[PDB]
C-alpha cells in the first residue's frame, strides 16, 4: 500500500497542532572532527550531543509553494532561496500544504553562550512544573519529549550581543 | 511591599529542613461546647488544651499538586480529595514546591488512650537527654520548641488497637 | 489548619539569619505606562523588570510596634507613619516581633544612575568569584538567589551627589 | 469427619472469587449498654443494629503470614499486630493461604455522619437499578445479599474530613 | 558429589552475562541500632532496608587476581588489599576467572540525598514503560529483579556536589 | 549478656551516694623512670605508690555532656574539650547520666609538700578515732577504704602557696 498526499497533509497538521510545546534546541559546542565537513544526521539520535538547551518556537505553521503574482499579496517567507506562503489547518487539504515551517531565536544569553553545530526541533517538552520562561537549559525541563527534527551544521557563535536565529522547512516523507 | 511566590517557597523549604525535630501533638480529651462545631483555631495558641502528647513525624518533606502523566511514577500523596507529589529540597523552587506535607501516626497506647479534637505539629522539640523514643508525654520533654500549626477539630477515639494517622499539607501564606 | 503567631515569628527569624546575602535591588528605569499609577506587583517576578543592580543590605533586624511607656528610652524607627523598635532574635517571641525590617542605601553613581521604579530585596544572593564589593550590576552576580519581597513605585531620580535609601517592614503572613 | 486445610483454602478462594460483590457495612449509631465491655459478635445476625449503609469494596485478597527477611519485596498488609502478604488464587493451596483479606474506605460524609461501632462485609449486594455510585445507604439497596463477617467494636467517629478504614483478616475455621 | 572450579566459572560467566539488567541499589537510610557495629547481613534478604534507588552498574566483568610479573602490562584493579585483572568472557577457562566485578557511581542527587548503610547489585530489573534513565527510585521501577549480592555497612553521606561509587568483587562459591 | 546504658546509670547514682566517705588521694612522690611517660596504670593497684595523703571530697556529683540549647543557661563544668552539665541523682536515668564527676582541693602544707604523679579517689575511708579534719596522711587514716578509680599523670609540685585542685570525670564502663 502507499500513503496518499492528503495523508502527509494530516501528519503535517497533528505536528503543527502541537506548536505550544514545540522548542528549538542547539547543542555540540565542541568541534566535528572536520569543522568544514559536518557528519551526516543520525536519524535515531533522541537528543542533540552536548545540549545546550530549549527555546519555545516563535513561529509554527503549515506553509506551501508561493506562486509568484498570485500569492503576492499574502506575507511570504523566504527560505532555500525558494518563496512559500503560509497556510491554515482549515486550507491545508486545498491549498496541498504538507510543508512544516519551524523557527526560534535565541537572544543573547538566554541560553550559555559559546558555539553550537547542531539545530532542532523538539514536541511534546514539558519544563518543570514551577518555571515558566522560554529559554531552558537541560536540568530546568521535566520531560525532552520527542526531538523530531535536526541538522547537522558548521559552527556558529554566539555573544552576549547575538541573536541566534533557527529555522526550518520539512514534509511528511521527503 | 509584596512577598513573592519563591519568598514562600524558601519558608516552606526552611520548615522541612526541621524535619528530624518535627513532632505531632494532638489535645483535647474532653468535650467541646458543641462536638459538631468546634471553635476556630487561636493563632495565639502556643500549646494545644489538654495536651495528651508527641509523636515525631513519619514524614515532613515538599509538595505540589499533582498532573497527569508527567506525575503518575513520583512518590504520590492523596489528601482532600486531591493528589499532590512529593518534591526534594533541591528541586523546590523549580517545582513551585510552596506546600508542606506533615504526617505522623500514633499506634495503639504509645500515648495515653482516649478521644481527641486537637491536632498539630512544632519543631525544635527536645526530649530529656536520656530519652531516645519517638512518642513523649508531656513529662518527657526537656522544651517543646514551637507549635507551628495546628486545627481543631471534630472528636476521634483512640482504643488499643486503633491507629491514627494525622496528615496536614500547609503553606505560609495560604 | 492555621500557622500559629509565633510560626510567623520562627520564620521572621529566618529571614533575618539570612542578612549576609540579603540585597537591596532597585529597576524598572523607564516609565510606567501611567507615571503615577504604577501596576501592582506580580507575585510570580523573579527578578525586576529592567534591573539596575544590587546593593547589599545595611540592616536586617526584626522589629515590632513601638509602646511609648514601655520602649520609650531606645532606639526608635519612624516608617509607614508609625513607630518601631529593633528586636533581637533571642527575644523576638518574648515580643511578638514577626516584622522584619531591610533597609539599604545606594550612594550616588556606585551604580548606574537614571531613575528608578522598582524596589526589593533578595537574598542568597553570590558575586561573581572575586568580588568582595558592596555593590553589583548583573553582570558583577553569580547568582542572584531569591527575591523575598518588592514593590512598584512612583519614580525616582538618582544623580552623581544623592543618595538613594530604601526601607521595608514586612511580615510573612498579613 | 474433619475438614482438611486445604478445603479452607478452596473456601477462601470461592469467597475472594466473590470480590467485586462484596461491600463493606458500618452499624451502631448510639452507644452499647456497656460501652467499656461490648458485646460479643452474634452469629446469627444478618445485619448490623442501626445499619448505617454499604461502601463498595476496595481489597479482596487472599493473605498467609508474612515472614522476615524474605517476604519484605512483595505487597505486605499490616493487621492484628502482625505482618501478612497477598497470595493469588493460583498459588494458595502452595502457599497455605486460607486467611482473607477486606478492606474498604469511607471518605467524609459519602454516608451518613456519626458514630459507629460495628463492622461487617457482605456479599451478593446488589443496588438499586440506575445505581452504580460504590457508596449506598439502605434506601439504595435492592438486596442486602449475606452479611458474612463481622465485629463490635469500641465507638469511632466520622465527620466531613475522616476516612474510616475497615479492615478484617479471617480464615473460615478459626 | 562436588562442584568443579569451572562449574563455578561458567556460573560467573552467567551473571556477567545479565550485565545490562544489573543495577547498584543502595538503602538503609536511618541509623542502624549501633551506627560502628552493623547487623551481619541475611542471605535470606530480598531487597535492601529503606531503599533509596537504583543506579545501572557501570562495570560487570570477570576478574582473577593478578599475578605479580606477567600481568605487570595491564589496567590493575586495586580491591580488598589485593590486585586484580579483567578476563573476557572466551578466557575465563583458560585464566580461571571464577570472580565477578560489579561497580556503579550515584552523581550528585541523582537520588535523593541523604545518608545510605546498605550496598546491593540486583539483576533483571525493569523500569516503568517509558523510563529509560539510569538512575531511578523506587516508584519508577517496575520489577526489582533479584538482589544477588549486598553488604551491610557503616554510614556514609551523599551531598550535591559529591559521588558515591561502589563495588563488589565476588566468587560464587566462597 | 550485656549490661544496659541505665544499669550503668544506677552505679553511677550509687558511687555519688557514697560522697561523705569519698577523698582524693595523691601519691608518686619520686619520678618516674620516664618524667614524660608515665607507666599505664594496673587496675589490681589497691593503694597508690609512695601515697602522700588523702583529702575529702568537695564535690561528688552525676554530671553528662552539654548540648546547647538546653544548657545554655545551666550550671556547667569544663572538663577534657568538653562541656559538662550537673545532673541530680532523681533525674540520672532520664537525662542519661552515667558520668560521675569527682574533685578536691589540697590548701598549701594540709598535706606534706613536694611533687605528685598519681591522683585518685577512695571510697568507705575511716580516720582514726578522734580525727576529724579533712586533710590525712596514712598515720591519721585507720582504713583507707576502697580505691575506686587512679590515673598516672606527669609531676606537679606542691608549695605553702599552691593549690592543687584535681578532678576526673568517669563512667563505670567506657
Amino acid at each position: 500500500a502507499i500513503a496518499t498526499y492528503n495523508s502527509h497533509v494530516e501528519l503535517a497538521k497533528y505536528l503543527v497542532s502541537k506548536a505550544d510545546s514545540v522548542y528549538l534546541t542547539i547543542g555540540k559546542s565542541t568541534p566535528w572532527s572536520n569543522e568544514t565537513n559536518p557528519p551526516q544526521p543520525d536519524e535515531n539520535a533522541t537528543v542533540l550531543q552536548e545540549v545546550i538547551g530549549y527555546k519555545k518556537a516563535t513561529k509554527v505553521t503549515l506553509v506551501r509553494p508561493s506562486k509568484s503574482p498570485e500569492d503576492d499579496n499574502k506575507n511570504l517567507i523566504s527560505y532555500g532561496n525558494k518563496s512559500w506562503v503560509e497556510v491554515t489547518p482549515e486550507n491545508a487539504k486545498a491549498e496541498g500544504a504538507k510543508w512544516v515551517y519551524l523557527e526560534s531565536s535565541i537572544v543573547g544569553d538566554e541560553l550559555p553562550l559559546g558555539t553550537y553545530r547542531q539545530v532542532g526541533f523538539v514536541m511534546d517538552l514539558v519544563a518543570k512544573s514551577g518555571i515558566s520562561k522560554f529559554n531552558l537549559v537541560p536540568s530546568e525541563v521535566e520531560s525532552t519529549g520527542t526531538l523530531l527534527f535536526f541538522d547537522n551544521k558548521q559552527f556558529q557563535n554566539r555573544s552576549e550581543q547575538t541573536t541566534a536565529k533557527e529555522r526550518f522547512i520539512v514534509e511528511v516523507d521527503p
